[PDB]
């Protein structure tokens, strides 16, 4: 199962890890993708997860969009986890580089509550332009299920832990 995590709260855990390598190792029930509304997995967490699936995540995602249309900012869909997980929960945090409302971050994290345990990145962090410290606060204040956060950047991991509360 999940190893090497620091416990932040009753249900939130954090680790300096590459979410792709963590998913490959753990093969969890649910890995969260930092998706966009088009499920175009070009970069960041999504590009990395998709590359690890040999583009199978993208092909499945393109069929999902062709059938259902785009997700909402704050929304999610459950698709296959391919070789990484049983399921991939594609969650759209707001991209503040696009001027999307940061208040949708809480809505984004509420999707996690539909799953008892998740491996996840910090939503709206990285290339989505939000402050990861804020994202972690929203996560701890919103998610009630067990969430194992993988933070790739060691300096950010250290900042998130050392400034927590």
């Amino acid at each position: 199962s999940f190893s090497g995590y620091l416990k932040l709260t009753d249900n939130v855990y954090i680790k300096n890890a590459d979410i792709v390598e963590e998913a490959k190792k753990v093969k969890p029930t649910v890995v969260v993708n930092a998706a966009n509304v088009y499920l175009k997995h070009g970069g960041g967490v999504a590009g990395a997860l998709n590359k690890a699936t040999n583009n199978a995540m993208q092909v499945e995602s393109d069929d999902y969009i062709a059938t259902n249309g785009p997700l909402k900012v704050g929304g999610s869909c459950v698709l296959s986890g391919h070789n990484l997980a049983k399921h991939c929960l594609h969650v759209v945090g707001p991209n503040v580089n696009k001027g999307e409302d940061i208040q949708l971050l809480k809505s984004a994290y509420e999707n996690f509550n539909q799953h008892e345990v998740l491996l996840a990145p910090l939503l709206s962090a990285g290339i989505f332009g939000a402050d990861p410290i804020h994202s972690l606060r929203v996560c701890v204040d919103t998610v009630r299920t067990n969430v194992y956060l993988a933070v790739f950047d060691k300096n950010l991991y250290d900042k998130l832990v050392s400034s927590f509360l």
